[PDB]
């Protein structure tokens, strides 16, 4: 069933919104709902996304 992926937690009912970046796939650390809420609750946390390339995977969390 599950693997090594990491789904949302604020909802635990959703994986994590995703977007497409030129040949690459962009995932988010929080779903669209919790994402907006993250702005509320999170304000400045859990803010992170993962980009997948047609060859390698990447992470872009703590950017500051
Ligand atoms: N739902 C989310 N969950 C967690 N973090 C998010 C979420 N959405 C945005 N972020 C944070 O804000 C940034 C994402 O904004 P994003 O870069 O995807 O807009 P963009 O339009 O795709 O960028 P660009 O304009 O260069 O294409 C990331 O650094 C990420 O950490
Ligand atoms: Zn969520």
């Amino acid at each position: 069933g599950s693997f090594r992926v990491k789904p949302c937690v604020v909802c635990k009912v959703a994986p994590r919104d995703w977007r497409v970046k030129n040949r690459h796939l962009r995932i988010y650390n929080m779903c669209k709902t919790c994402f907006n809420n993250s702005i509320k609750s999170g304000d400045d946390t859990y803010h992170g996304h993962v980009d997948w390339l047609m060859y390698t995977d990447a992470k872009e969390f703590s950017s500051t």
